[PDB]
């Protein structure tokens, strides 16, 4: 197992990407702590306790050990409360996986505050909460570790219709870099991996469609296909939550040892399309 | 005369940077409208105070302009319209939109406070965008493009440790630039940033933040500052001036500049190119 | 008259973008040293530089009220450059701004291109403007009084360019040139950096061959399809943009007004690096 | 396993970054065609015929098929009689390593028309040559493939001393994100790694240390490259650039195309 012995604390993880990073990583050796709000202004499904439920269960599959709670990145002493029980019950965190957060939509003159103050919250004050929470104890431990900020190509470009969406991901790259010149002198590795369209409900939701295609009444899947392929180079529409969650693990094997400041783009393309 | 027929709406207009924006564009012939808080907030450096506003109005008017200059919060979006709404009845138009630098404040990841990172990404992050949100949909409708310059900093676009929070504000107004960029192009509205690395300003170079660098020592001086930064520049330089800033803000709101769209120019004598 | 007094040594400057930066930086107060090849390259589809185009660069300078010395040369030849670098000083005593133009450019993909195509353009592009550097610096560290240098390059030394890999190759490599010269004489007080227009209005950029590249649907492209493409590639709306625009921008570089921006790549092309 | 079936062509393999690509990509299962000019303006120890055999010997050791062939990489003939060969033998090419290549030292005012002619001719059109031997097979089968320039931390910032070779990296990520745009659609991921200090002779010479301490061993180099990366190295090994590529060439990293990835311990997101 690449990430034998090792524990990884991953937001997000009762559905979608944050899932699979949870079995991707159980797959690879490391026990797992896993929360999510587990709770339904966004358009697409998000996680359920019973969903929460069911990544326990694929963790355990794996053959590995794992922490699922009800927890909150909006709330610094939500997430200290979970870190502390994971400590007291496997003694380390190694791998934290800060993961994607949320978005909703809207042109400049038409955001509102509400949209801004959320997703600002939610995607970056959140991702340093979990950062604040996790790394005392890693620094403490003395034996090095890894911080994987999921973000996404709008960290690393603008996106019309989502410029705060775009912001929160461009102030974690911020986070990212700052963060990778404070505990490099630890042997903790910071980096980010960012995705392009995924096959997610998230990514894929029908009002997230409806602004890039507002001619059409109800936007498919089909639809999207036909939107999103054009932006790859690679014969793709998107990329599964598995591409991102196979980068997340590779970096934090010792194959990945030495990477620390990079952003990772897991895209099929779009970021170097001419 | 570059800028004769055009209103500019600078934000900190009080003192340091936006005070000599106001200048600099009046210089070359733009009314202005100034807005500053005009209080003395968790910060450790001098800020902006009515009687420094009023300065600034003198030194606008010494150029043969005319200028509002309000108090107003950008962090409040109502504040900024009931300031916009008076400049759009007394000037008719707002051309070009200056938004300024914000706050900052230290500490590493582990020690920040919530209430750090809610405060500089409140003003620093959200205020430009209320900016934005407050002057775009008289720019559009009036028909005749314009200019919005975010005034942000060589950590929108590198890390800084002992300022995470600071980073990510400014890299967040890197991404809300190129949103917009993308979204009022096509009302001929260019859209770019001008990025400082050291500025000879109260802001960059306050006591609190050379002890962050120079731990060591025990009241660091202006002299201290000049032989820290002076490392970082490539040319012979401790810092660049406000003015130097506010040369390329004008040349960006000129038509020297009018094609120039989704740019971040550093102002930084080589910090971020070098090796 | 925001550069009275100073030298501008320009290459490619008989006609295109190069005479627009000649004509630019004169009305700015600067004398002009203009150098051109001068001969229509085989290798390359589109109207170049002659000894006429030449002429008229000359004749437009000196309409401004400045001094010119214009001189055919080429940029692939150190000795070449070296001899008109001696007769600049010879005349006027100093350079203070080094524009090193846009170069050449033909089309292939990386399957498809040649050995010639690569030797080529590099040669002008790449080699060339190390030697431009290699003349003119010598004497702009010793005199201690600063200078500029300003690197003419492409939004493809920033992206890349199917059909046109020697040539994003050879402008990323101009890029790459720039930031190792900004780390050498910044000390100097020379100021090192790019201009990177995206589509302009020029033979170089706007030539039928390389139009069928981009078009490969049309038998006969035009300026007007031209247009059309083009147009959806930049944010503003606009077809590409002038060289006259590239022009202002490498005026104000050397500027007092810019005195200290340095190691910078300033994109002039109305937004198509930031297009989503 | 990651690579079972897989034929990679790696330039440079005699030894240093070469020669633990093709050990470590040997180790996933991969099939190697090797070259390496094989021969000695540049003041470090470069690869020779009996160190090719040595690589044949460690890859051979991994119970895979090797290759091996002195050429030049500025010469596209001799690269072309190579791929031919490699595809009478195997029958297809999937991952092309153009690997590391060379450097010296000089200020922009200082170096030579030699210098540039060297090191953009095996840095540049030696890559590109690389790819214009490798690309039409590659395509032409259909199975997609892997294009992976071992590039340089210079090849994303500039490089004093040595603007030659940075002009020359640069040039490579130039040629990375066109032919990106190329061969996408016949899912041929086309990528850079970008080390900075590495554990090489040609990473670490003493004509190159001297320009760096001027002033002026092992031990000084990494008392100065310590400084440069945030992690406590004073370098990478040839063998963390090594996994970066194998990894890329994995169905793990797919879609993974156009990217940059740095291998360097920190040193390109240093404040
Ligand atoms: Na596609
Ligand atoms: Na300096
Ligand atoms: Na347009
Ligand atoms: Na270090």
């Amino acid at each position: 197992n690449r990430l034998q012995g090792k524990v990884a604390f991953i937001t997000g993880a009762a559905r979608g990407q944050g899932r699979t990073h949870a079995v991707r990583l159980a797959q690879d050796g490391a026990d797992i702590v896993a929360i999510d709000l587990c709770r339904q202004n966004l358009d697409y499904a998000q996680g359920s306790p019973e969903e929460l439920k069911e990544t326990v269960r694929l963790v355990e599959e794996q053959g590995r050990r794992i922490i699922a709670r009800q927890a909150d990145v909006r709330d610094l002493a939500s997430l200290q409360a979970v870190v502390d029980e994971a400590l007291a019950e496997f003694g380390h965190i190694d791998i934290l996986v800060s993961n994607v957060g949320i978005s909703n939509q809207g042109e400049v003159v038409s955001l509102t505050d509400q949209q801004w103050s959320d997703i600002l919250q939610t995607n970056l004050i959140g991702a340093w909460h979990a950062c604040r929470a996790v790394l005392p104890s890693m620094i403490e431990r003395g034996q090095g570790g890894s911080v994987i900020f999921v973000s996404s190509t709008v960290g690393l470009r603008g996106a019309p219709g989502q410029s705060h969406y775009a912001a929160s991901k461009h102030g974690v790259q911020g986070l990212m870099l700052s963060l990778a010149n404070e505990v490099g002198r630890h042997n903790i590795r910071v980096n980010s991996v960012n995705p392009g369209a995924v096959n997610t409900e998230m990514a894929l939701n029908e009002k997230l469609l409806k602004m890039f295609l507002p001619h059409l009444e109800n936007p498919t899947r089909e639809d999207a296909a036909e939107l999103f392929s054009q932006l790859t180079l690679l014969p793709i529409p998107w990329v599964e939550p598995e591409d991102v969650s196979n980068a997340v693990a590779w970096l934090a094997s010792d194959e990945a040892r030495y990477i620390h400041g990079a952003a990772i783009p897991v895209d099929g393309g779009q970021l170097a399309r001419a």
